[PDB]
């Protein structure tokens, strides 16, 4: 029925001098928020991750890992330069049936620790958008968390809008292997 319009993008900084190789590698989704996305805690949201891995035409290999149902689940993508650096298209938009436009802006990031993407598409005549607080650890202080807060609802959405998935093991972290806690 009813999604909330995504913010205008001057509402969306952009990292300034972004860094393509600096930003590659593994991110943990610390926190996520979106218009089409409702935080559920009786089922909760499982963290998962996403492998950001530099082509040397520039373009990202984006794979994004998931423990889903007994087995890992992928969403590989190809992310393209865009206007600015920092911001990209989705490879082959044509491959996505009804998807007329999808944008990436890398919002800020220092690289090592913690950054935040926003994420904008329109399919079948509707808009979409959500924004990703990822972590190169899956813990994350509360000062960058309740920023990721007040970020996201500057961009128009409720708290029950926004998740911060729970840590686990199991296809997102390559070298934890399986044995009781410390």
């Amino acid at each position: 029925s009813d999604l909330i319009p995504a913010p205008p993008l001057s509402k969306v900084p952009l990292q300034q001098n972004f860094q393509d190789n600096q930003f590659h590698g593994k991110w943990y989704v610390v926190g996520f928020a979106g218009n089409a996305i409702l935080r559920e805690d009786k089922d909760p949201q499982k963290m998962f991750a996403t492998i950001y891995e530099l082509k040397e035409d520039k373009s990202y290999n984006v794979t994004s890992v998931l423990f889903r149902k007994k087995k890992c689940d992928y969403w590989i993508r190809t992310f393209v330069p865009g206007s600015q650096p920092g911001e990209f298209t989705l490879g082959n938009i044509k491959s996505y049936p009804g998807l007329t436009s999808y944008l990436v802006r890398v919002v800020s990031t220092n690289y090592n620790q913690h950054a935040m993407v926003f994420f904008k598409w329109v399919s079948q005549n509707r808009e979409y958008f959500n924004i990703t607080l990822y972590g190169r650890t899956k813990e994350l202080t509360s000062e960058l968390k309740e920023n990721f807060i007040r970020f996201s609802k500057s961009l128009g959405l409720p708290e029950n809008h926004i998740v911060f998935p729970v840590p686990i093991d199991q296809c997102i972290d390559g070298s934890a292997w399986s044995h009781p806690q410390f």
